[PDB]
This record gives structure tokens, C-alpha cells and sequence, in this order.
């Protein structure tokens, strides 16, 4: 049983990924650590607790994280994507279970130090809690097994601006800190996830299946599909967070390229992820020379990832 | 007949492109406007005059442009690529012809205003002179026939930094000004030019040909080839500027995608070209929404571009 901590802003696709993790054999969810992005951190915390309740996992701790990015200020949330409270149009009563007292930072630090070399972190939102855990404990990057990040856009369009993917754009300083931290990092960007199309047809099939959470997953994905159809002009949704979950437990369905990743933290291209490709020898030193390289998901076996997500969500 | 002005930093591949333009039927070179990049502006001016002499085009004016980018300061020149002199360490006698008195800015403004809708500008270097022409005259963007730009890297690695192509990196403010100006612009980036490989075998065939400028072009390309062999680890050169010349006179050999292009002018990603693909409706305004889209070369018929360059340089 592989120990994982999911740092998340649920969030419609995060909810799919969280329920997939609870349904995944050989995986133990130590806890959910929450962050803003798709919704406010308080809405993310409420949705994480609703998910734990829904999955009969009342014992899985939910530790609330940062309410603001590292630079401070009230975050702009993707409510036009994930609904006013982050759960699309799904009307569910408030959870009875409560968050634990410890912050996401402290929860991350404690579990990694308690089980050194055993815990994998799946980062589904902005990287604020992860950068904060790094700031707090210098042994965190050495003791964390790996960090699988859903974020960035490597030689692909961003979704927050033409240049930036949302999770990175939501906290550029945190992302740059994490990517240069020297931890064993695997980054899954929009270059990968926009290749994995899920259709209106796939959702209707799911609605008509025996999947444990099929009804809820279709109800929650409805707002998500309506927004994608409106914004992209196609009845296709991208399940970014489930795709990164596949990179975490089925990394053989992807190929990874190693290289230094830096994040633009200022200007019009704020949130942009730039990777040094190692194909050209630099005549002069630059912001990418001297850092530890990380792994960036480069290719993806799309039918196999689709089949893997479907297997987990259709499971009775 | 087609009237063109070539803005250039010759430069080894610029020299190939300039001699190709002089060898191109139905093309009239109104003049060469010089800029820094591959070498200092004074070295670029000397090389442009040497090229006009070599080509028996003593009547073609050479107008010297800016010595610094728009933001000021001394530019870093690509002498490791184009030699200390900008011609691959080939010593040539000083030209007898002299530059005209007018600056590149004034030359560009005068010819465009004198022949409205007739003049095409081929931009082979940093875009400083073109930005200065737009700043001086608001009718420039309306009266220039088109601007064909060799610059940027669209969803591809840069060659100045992992994030930026050299011409843009050399003057980011000028590039951002040109790209948002509303002129009819066509941009050919590294995403295109790195697809058009020329080898040590192609250079030996050129030396075996009766090409008018074969001796000179093989002499200057030895430095260019040695640097590519050293930096890229392959006996392959990229003739970026000749490829943009092919986009100018044979645009049917490429496909173009329309989109708004902005340039990062600060931070680690300075010089980065980010294109809004226009496939996603933005929920909020951003630095890419209030501008006229430009055309970005998307695909290229590589054998046809190679054959076109070879035909022009092997021509006795
Ligand atoms: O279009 C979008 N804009 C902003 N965020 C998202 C997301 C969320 N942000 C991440 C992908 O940008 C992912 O974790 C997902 O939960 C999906 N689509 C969009
Ligand atoms: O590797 C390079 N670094 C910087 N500039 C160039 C160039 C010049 N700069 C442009 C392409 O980056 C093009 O106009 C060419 O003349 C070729 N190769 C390199
Ligand atoms: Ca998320
Ligand atoms: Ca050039």
C-alpha cells in the first residue's frame, strides 16, 4: 500500500481524481491537503470533506492550507469553470466531519518526516502548501518519495493566459520554488492533458453505468462540460487531475524528459513554465544553468490513459 | 516586380538571404537597412556594403540603423555564431561604396510613404529600426505592404535562452511593438527554421557547383557549420534568414495560423514570444485581447524550401 497525500483545490476534475484515488488498489490516501484555485480554500476544504464522506472515508484527514498565494492578496478563482462553490451544479448538504486542526503545511511536513522515503505527494492545485512545507523543513525535499505535479504548459497554450497554466499562474513564486527545490519531481502539463479528450458521449456512457460514484461524477462534470463547450467550442472535457493520477500510479503510460524548469513570476507572461531542453549548449550562463533538473511528462499513451480512468470510475 | 527592403544584421545566413534576394527574379531590393545582433551595427553596415559590391548592385542603398535596442545599452552580439566580423572570420577588403546619409528609420519611413502599399519589409534581425519607423510615422503600419519577420519560437525552444529566439531577445520592446502594431505581419520562428536542415554534404555540393557566390558562401559558412557541429552536435546548419526569404516570395510553401502575439520584455523569460491561438474565449481581459492578430508560419514544405534555397545559391 503506497502512501500518498493529495494537495488539491476540489474542483470538478480534482473530485474525479480524489474518488479514483480512493478506488485505486495498492494506494493509501494519508490525507487531503487543501488549497485555493478552482475555488476559495474554504470551499476546497468543504468539498474535500464532502468527498471523504461520500467515499465512506470519514477517517481520512482533511488539512486546510493557504488562503492566499506566497506573494499575498485575494486569489482570483476559476468559478466560471468549476461553479460558484467549486462543485459545479451539485447540491450537497454541508459535511458533518470537520477539517483537522493542523495546516496543510504542517500535515505535509509531519507525514514526510514520520515516514521518510515513503510518501508520494500528488499536487492538483497551486503549489503554495508545497513551497511552504519546503520553507519550514529543509529535509522535506530529501524525505518526500516524489512529487507528481499537475501544472504548467510546456510548448503548449496556457489556460489562465495564452502563456500560463492556471495552477502555476495561481502561485508563480511557489511553483518556481518547488521546481528548483531539488525534490524528485514529475510535472504533467497542459501539453499532456489537452491530448486526453473525454467527450459528452463518454459522460453519458458513465451516467448509464454501475460505477460506485457514476451519478455524482456525471452531475459534477455537467457544469465542467457546459463551460468547455462554451469556451473551447467543443463538447470535450480535459480531466487534468485524473491524468496526473495516472502519471502517479501508471507512469509507464507516459515518457518523461529531464530538464531544469523555471517559472516567470512577473510581466505579461507571469505563470509561464520554461524548460531547458538540453539540445543546445549555452554560450553564457542563464537562469536555467546550475539548478537540479526535474522530470516533465513528454508523451502520453492516450487510449491507455482513457481506459485507465474509465476502469476506475466505472468500477461498482 | 516586387519592391522589398531588407532589415538585417549580416551575419552568415543573412548574407545567404541577401544574395538570394539579388538573384531572385521579379524582386527589386530598394535597399538594405542595418541593425546589430550577429555583429555590431557598424560591422553589419560594412558587410551589407560588401554584399552590394559582390553582387554588382552598387546602386542599392545601405542605410545604417540603431546601434542599441530601444531600452538602450550595448547589445551582446552572436560573434560565437557569425565570427568576430560577422562573416565567419573571413577578411574582405573595405567596400568602396558608402552608406547613405539617412538612418534605417528614415529610409523605411520615406520608401513606405513614397510607395504606399507596394513595399514589403523583410526583417532578418532585431526589430529596432522597424519599431522606430512605426513610432515616427502612424501611417507606416497602414502603408507597408507586409512585414515578413524572422524571429521568435512558437511552442519551441529558443536559441538565446531556453525561452527566447535571438532576434526577439536582442530587442524585446521593439518586437512587442511590431507584433501589436496592426501591420500585415508574417512571423517565421525557430519552430519552422529548425525543420529545414542543411548539411556539410549540401555545402560540399555548393562548392562543387558553379553558383555565382559559391566560393564566398562556402568560405563564410565554414565558421557557421563549425559552431553548429560544436553546439548542436551535428554537421547541420539552419539557414533561418533564407527560410524567411522563402516565406516572403513563396508563401505557398508554408501554412500560416492567425493569432495575437505578445513578447515578454522583463524577467527570466525576456524575449519569449507567446501566441494566443484564438481557440479559447477568455473570461477576462488579458495582455492578448486588445490587439490585431498576425500570421505565424505553422508548417513548412521542407523539400520545396531546400530546393528553392539551393536553386538560388547554385545559380551561375
Ligand atoms: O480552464 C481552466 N481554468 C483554470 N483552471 C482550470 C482547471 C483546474 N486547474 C488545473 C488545470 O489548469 C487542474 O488542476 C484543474 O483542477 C481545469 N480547467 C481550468
Ligand atoms: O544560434 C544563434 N544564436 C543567435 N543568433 C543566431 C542566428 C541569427 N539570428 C536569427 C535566428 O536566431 C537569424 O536572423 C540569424 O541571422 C543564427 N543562429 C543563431
Ligand atoms: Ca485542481
Ligand atoms: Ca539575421
Amino acid at each position: 500500500n503506497s502512501k500518498i497525500i493529495i494537495d488539491t483545490d476540489p474542483g470538478i476534475d480534482d473530485s474525479v481524481a480524489i474518488l479514483m484515488a480512493f478506488q485505486m488498489p495498492g494506494v493509501q490516501v494519508l490525507g487531503l491537503t487543501t488549497i485555493f484555485g478552482n475555488c476559495t480554500t474554504e470551499h476546497a476544504t468543504r468539498n474535500a470533506l464532502i468527498l471523504c464522506e461520500k467515499a465512506s472515508h470519514l477517517e481520512v484527514p482533511v488539512a486546510e492550507g493557504s488562503h492566499e498565494p506566497l506573494k499575498g492578496g485575494k486569489p482570483h478563482v476559476a468559478d466560471f469553470v468549476h461553479g460558484p462553490d467549486g462543485l459545479g451544479n451539485v447540491d450537497l448538504p454541508d459535511p458533518t466531519i470537520k477539517k483537522v486542526e493542523e495546516s496543510a503545511t504542517d500535515f505535509l511536513v509531519d507525514k514526510v518526516s514520520r515516514f521518510p522515503g515513503e510518501v508520494s505527494v500528488l499536487a492538483l492545485g497551486p503549489l503554495t502548501n508545497i513551497a511552504l512545507a519546503i520553507k519550514k523543513d529543509p529535509s522535506f525535499v530529501k524525505n518526500v518519495k516524489k512529487i507528481v505535479v499537475l501544472g504548467g504548459a510546456f510548448f503548449a497554450a496556457g489556460n489562465a493566459t495564452p502563456s500560463a497554466e492556471a495552477n502555476i499562474h495561481s502561485d508563480p513564486e511557489a511553483a518556481d520554488m518547488v521546481f528548483t527545490s531539488g525534490a524528485d519531481i514529475y510535472v504533467v502539463g497542459l501539453n499532456i492533458t489537452t491530448q486526453v479528450s473525454f467527450t459528452d458521449k463518454d459522460l453519458l456512457e458513465l451516467r448509464n453505468s454501475q460505477g460506485k460514484y457514476a451519478q455524482f461524477l456525471c452531475d459534477v462534470c455537467k457544469f465542467y462540460l457546459d463551460w468547455h463547450t462554451e469556451s473551447y467550442g467543443a463538447p470535450v472535457i480535459f480531466l487534468h487531475d485524473p491524468v496526473s493520477f495516472a502519471a502517479l500510479v501508471r507512469p509507464e503510460l507516459f515518457t518523461f524528459k529531464k530538464g531544469v524548469v523555471r517559472v516567470e513570476t512577473q510581466g505579461i507572461c507571469v505563470g509561464h513554465t520554461s524548460m531547458d531542453m538540453l539540445l543546445k549548449k549555452w554560450n553564457s550562463e542563464n537562469p536555467w544553468t546550475g539548478y537540479s533538473p526535474i522530470s516533465v511528462a513528454w508523451t502520453v499513451d492516450v487510449p491507455k490513459v482513457v481506459a485507465f480512468v474509465k476502469e476506475l470510475v466505472t468500477k461498482p
